[PDB]
């Protein structure tokens, strides 16, 4: 089973309010390393290995890389390269008692690999995780990490160099990401020559570093982060270690 988000978040926030303009886990010593997923559909390995990653970083200040590849090989309840669910994949890193480092046990994407569990002395795992609802995301951020959600992915998002990304959603929620934050520009129109905030969702995306901004991707959110374009965050999770 999973947790209920109002029971840990009592735990981690209390009664401390928050700035809802601009906060990021990369500057705070929670975002690891952005990595790859080539000719690949393992975003879900990458999406929850990250959180797990972050979760050391920020609970432990432990920066450990862990193995996508054992995930995509042994997930039983996934389908390496074919796709996978982000809960799934958090349910067999308890079943299968944690992962291997990727030092330990390497990326090898679409190259065909079997699994095993016993290529590594010491795994990393977690004791277990929560669901995030779509209305407390950019509290789940601040108080809890970062996030685990699925996305909506158009081929103008493939074609994503800086900025903020606006309009240009996919069919259906296809992929796998990490929320690491939230940020704000103040921004003077051309037209009404007048100052506006503009708000924005920081996620972290497994397209190599030579994608979008350094691997990541800013998308256009309100205020109150509510605002969740391409259905950011329709499916969020987040692990507890
Ligand atoms: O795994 C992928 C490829 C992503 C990708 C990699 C490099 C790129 C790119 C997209 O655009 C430019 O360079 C990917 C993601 C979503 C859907 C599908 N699919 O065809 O079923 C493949």
């Amino acid at each position: 089973p999973q947790m209920n988000y109002e029971e840990v978040i009592k735990k981690y926030r209390g009664e401390e309010n928050f700035d809802h303009a601009a906060y990021d886990w990369r500057l705070h010593s929670g975002v690891t390393p952005v990595k790859d997923q080539k000719n690949c559909g393992s975003a879900w390995a990458f999406s929850s290995i990250g959180s797990v990653e972050s979760q050391y970083a920020i609970r432990k200040n432990k920066l450990i890389t862990l193995s996508e590849q054992e995930l995509v090989d042994c997930s039983f309840k996934n389908y390496g390269c074919n796709g996978g669910l982000i809960n799934n994949a958090f349910e067999d890193m308890i079943e299968l008692g944690g992962i291997c480092p990727d030092g330990d046990y390497p990326y090898v994407s679409d190259a065909p690999n079997l699994c095993n569990i016993d290529r590594c002395t010491e795994k990393y795992g977690i004791k277990n995780y929560l669901s995030v609802p779509d209305n407390k995301l950019k509290e789940a951020l601040r108080f809890l990490g970062p996030i685990s959600i699925s996305v909506a992915v158009s081929d103008d998002f493939a074609f994503y160099k800086e900025g903020i990304f606006d309009g240009e959603c996919g069919d259906q929620l296809n992929h796998a990401v990490m929320l690491v934050g939230f940020g704000m520009k103040e921004i003077v129109n051309p037209l009404t020559k007048k100052g506006e905030k503009h708000y924005y969702y920081i996620i972290k995306n497994s397209w190599g570093q030579q994608w979008g901004e350094r691997g990541f991707i800013n998308i256009e959110t309100d205020e109150s982060g509510l605002m969740r374009k391409c259905g950011l965050g329709t499916d969020a999770f987040i692990p507890l270690i």
